[PDB]
């Protein structure tokens, strides 16, 4: 549909792809001009180390920013999450 | 200044919580007479994803019981290594982007 759409599409099936990725909990995507900030939080096995979701995190930073034109921004983070959980990824767009 | 105070005793509050190794950053700002807060806290890099959520939330307990007026406390987790003694930042600004956390 529109950009942001499509825009939003693409971060989320490179992030899905990323090693240790259990889904795309939720992605904030504004327009800061004609550029694209974005929050995202990854699922993680909540027996991860911390070390290793940060690794995860900082993968699914380069797919996306590798990737994806136009960028201003993208934070990623991670939380828990079980096996079995298939709620599907949720969206915002507003300012926090 | 009173959030000058109160900043410094979320910082205090928060130090003292088992697993937190130290408040590497709290943003602070005024909601009316209340106080909304964002704070990243340090921990021990093999503490499991599970158990960087616990001390997160044994942070928000501590600094939300012993403080007045918090509107809300949002404490996310980074990994920091034992030796590092950098002092906490109070800084407004975005994280930089070799910086990730776990939040909620």
């Amino acid at each position: 549909g529109s950009h942001m759409e499509a825009v939003q599409n693409r971060i989320v099936e490179a992030a899905e792809r990323v090693p240790g990725v259990r889904g795309v909990i939720h992605l904030r995507a504004r327009y800061v001009g004609q550029d694209i900030a974005a929050d995202m939080i990854i699922g993680v096995d909540p027996e991860n180390t911390v070390e290793q979701a940060h690794e995860i995190c900082e993968a699914v930073q380069a797919a996306v920013c590798g990737k994806i034109r136009r960028i201003e921004s993208l934070h990623v983070s991670a939380e828990a999450r079980e096996i079995g959980d298939t709620t599907k990824p949720s969206f915002s767009d507003q300012p926090l």
